[PDB]
DNA sequence: AGACGGCTGGCACGACTTTTGCAATCGCAGCCCT
């Protein structure tokens, strides 16, 4: 499919579950830490999914405000629209039969929440008069980094609607918990950045870098992975000289 | 007897008017161009 970061037993099982869900057009949930890219994984699995070649929706959550699905997802394609009349494309109508991914869906308001709840209850929220229904055939996807478990417990979203929006919630475990893909990512990023930073060679994570990583809590995980990647890009040293002090923390004050 | 008067209107600038000067996107689908 695509070049992938992480082939661990957990990562491999994730790939297997992705294959299982790929036929499953029923909406599901892939949970994980941000700065990893589970959305890209969803895109690859969608290429493997029912829509082997189909549409795709990015749909960052807080990209629409005071803009209903009717404003953007449904659109104003027909005549007699607001202002002077013309054609206007709509997302949720545009990408039927493809992929419908919701980015940072945990970042959500109550009103859009009530909208999407009915959209799920009816297949799509539809437009205008209450006599008009709709359904969307795109592969519905969504993800964020928040444990909604308490958000619904706090009522930030409708708990029943939360239950409705998916059919199988899956959570990506911490890469820091893995801490084995540490070396694999280090090497892959070393090659990629040697191609990028145009270095003579990859310095290689010397003993101190490995020890620090072993001690590192790595809160950002894949986010912290790219963070350490940039950090070592700062701490290049020499292409020959293996990087023992590879990490570079911006917050710290040297000397 | 040359200067006032008041007429006159030209000279000018803002305030009410006011004609005109603007036509389309839909709707399939079929027929025509490819
Ligand atoms: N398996 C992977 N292979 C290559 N790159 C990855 C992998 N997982 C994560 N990444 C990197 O992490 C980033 C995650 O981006 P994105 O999915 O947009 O985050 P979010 O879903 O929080 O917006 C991507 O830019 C990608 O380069
Ligand atoms: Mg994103």
């Amino acid at each position: 499919k695509d070049n992938l970061l992480g082939e661990a037993n957990s990562f491999l099982e994730v790939l297997e579950q992705v294959s299982h869900l790929a036929p499953l057009d029923k909406p599901v949930l892939i949970i994980g830490e941000r700065g990893t890219g589970k959305e890209l994984i969803a895109s690859r699995l969608h290429y493997l999914s029912s829509r082997w070649q189909g549409p795709f929706i990015s749909l960052n959550c807080a990209a629409l405000n005071e803009n209903l699905l009717d404003s953007e997802l449904f659109g104003h394609e027909a005549g007699a629209f607001t202002g002077a009349q013309k054609r206007h494309p709509g997302r949720f109508e545009r990408a039927d039969g493809g992929t419908l991914f919701l980015d940072e869906l945990a970042t959500a308001p109550m009103m859009v929440q009530e909208k999407l709840l009915r959209v799920i209850e009816y297949g799509e929220l539809e437009r205008v008069g209450g006599s008009q229904p709709l359904q969307v055939n795109v592969r519905l996807v969504c993800a964020t980094n928040a444990d909604l478990p308490a958000m619904v417990n706090e009522g930030t979203f409708r708990a029943d609607l939360l239950d409705r929006l998916a059919f199988d919630v899956v959570q990506l475990p911490p890469l820091r918990e893995r801490e084995s893909d540490i070396m694999l990512m280090a090497e892959y990023f070393a090659i990629q950045m040697c191609r990028e930073i145009k270095l003579p060679l990859f310095p290689g994570f010397t003993e101190r870098a490995r020890e620090t990583l072993l001690n590192y809590r790595w809160p950002g995980n894949i986010r912290e992975l790219k963070n350490v990647v940039e950090r070592s890009v700062y701490r290049h040293g020499t292409s020959d000289y293996p990087l023992d002090d590879i990490i570079i923390d911006p917050f710290k004050r040297r000397p």
